[PDB]
């Protein structure tokens, strides 16, 4: 994927990983960069515009917990305006195992719903051109942080969902791959709640081991986008980019 | 685990796999078998009761999508009657990828919430006796049926959650293991809805490959319960019982 002249929608572009990925994206000479996030951040918008005045950057308020119809309404308008969209990045996430329902709603259900919505405009069975989805999952979807079992389980769900999307690409025209950061220094991880307070010290302990910065993560994220490998399961950990091989424990044979 | 004289709560005990498992459980001379299901099944309830009239079988209507506090109220009623509960089996599930929110609510969120509720009675940090949780997940949580990506993702989530519960046993006193059936001739797999109708004939296709009987599955289910291995990931496929080894792609170090 040569990002030159492409149109990208990024859900949750303005958080820690999001914004460092966005900084790198706009260095690539996109035609349109459409940010969908819960709250507007004018400072970050100014920053992106200063990095590359050539990119047309637009913002829309978007909360992934809205019903699928509301996502369809917003996406319909963006597709109308732009005519085409090349890539959707689903980046929304929270880390708070005191918020069981909301963790699941944001990290799993919301991602599934934005995906379901955009298929209205991309699905080749409806006359669309197909497209590409990059889902921000997590290494915790491979192997949990067991002190945040709900968070980790929500990420295991979206790892699986993404794998399935990629296997459905011949039918829908929509390829997909997962972006799975290891521990990355952002507001997500500095202080957070463990399930039933099993480990009050969970952030302190987690951060006592090697990590990466959001800049490193963002750099490797855009490299993964540029590789453009349907079904890839990218690990972005300790400043490197690696594709992992999913174990075949079982096969449906369909 | 010697089931003799034990007290078991089984959520979703009278459906396809649940009922054969239930038949095998009550042959083992439980003291109490408490069934919590959304729908009454008098015929099924009568058969079970007749197998071993000595066993006390109690049914309570239970919807796993209710809030945690409602689950706690029901569990308090059961604990007040029984005083102790040895095993909780979480078996609720639907398969219908036209019902995205409800799939996630039943298959993932509800299992998490029933678990969260029973921890109030078992958590050793509050003076509880600990306990055992058997979660009915699915081989699809290892490798999806990609034509039902939402179902499969919900199952990946509960495989992960169960792994994490087991790792938390030192803290809570609550051991756990997953039971992961392969394709089993039962009715969930009768005619079902694929995500965005990518494959109208998933059931027909699944059954065009070797499968197992629900009798076979129930027999192996009870063997797994008797093995009582914290952190086991049991595959119940093609008539066998096998513990699988989870791939270590990443480690939190905590
Ligand atoms: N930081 C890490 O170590 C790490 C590791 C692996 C995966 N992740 C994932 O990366 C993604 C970004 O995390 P981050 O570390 O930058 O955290 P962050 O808190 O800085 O950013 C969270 C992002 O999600 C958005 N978001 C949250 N709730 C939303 C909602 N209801 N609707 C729309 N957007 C919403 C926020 O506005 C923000 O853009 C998340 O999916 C997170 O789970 C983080
Ligand atoms: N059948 C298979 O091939 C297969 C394979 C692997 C895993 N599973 C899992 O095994 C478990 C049982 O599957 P089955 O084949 O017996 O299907 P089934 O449809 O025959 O049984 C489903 C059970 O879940 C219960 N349930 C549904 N919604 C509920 C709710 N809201 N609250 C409480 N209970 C609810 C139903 O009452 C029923 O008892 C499910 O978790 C299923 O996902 C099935």
């Amino acid at each position: 994927m040569d990002l030159t002249n492409k149109n990208v929608i990024f859900v949750a572009a303005l958080g820690g990983i999001g914004l460092d990925t966005s900084r790198e994206l706009v260095k690539r000479n996109l035609k349109n960069f459409v940010i969908l996030d819960r709250v507007e951040n004018p400072t970050a918008l100014a920053e992106l515009k200063a990095i590359n005045p050539k990119v047309n950057i637009t913002f829309h308020t978007y909360d992934v917990t809205v019903p699928v119809a509301e996502s369809k309404k917003l996406l319909k308008k963006i597709f109308d305006q732009l005519k085409t969209v090349d890539i959707l990045i689903n980046g929304a996430g929270i880390l708070d195992d005191h918020q069981i329902e909301r963790t699941i709603a944001i990290n799993f259900t919301g991602l599934v719903n934005t995906t379901t919505a955009i298929l209205d405009f991309w699905d080749k069975r409806k006359g669309g051109p197909g497209g590409i989805i990059a889902n921000i999952c997590s290494v915790t979807g491979f192997n949990a942080i067991h002190q945040v079992p709900v968070y980790s389980a929500s990420k295991a769900a979206v790892v699986s969902f993404t794998n399935s999307l990629a296997k459905l690409a011949p039918i829908t025209g929509v390829t997909a791959y997962s972006i799975n950061p290891g521990i990355t220094r952002t507001p997500l991880v500095h202080t957070f709640n463990s399930w039933l307070d099993v480990e009050p010290r969970v952030a302190e302990l987690l951060l006592s081991h090697p990590t990466q910065t959001s800049e490193q993560c963002g750099q490797n994220f855009v490299k993964a986008i540029e590789a453009n490998k349907n079904g890839a399961i990218w690990k972005l950990d300790l400043g490197t980019l690696e594709a992992i091989e999913w174990t075949k424990h079982w096969d449906s044979h369909i």
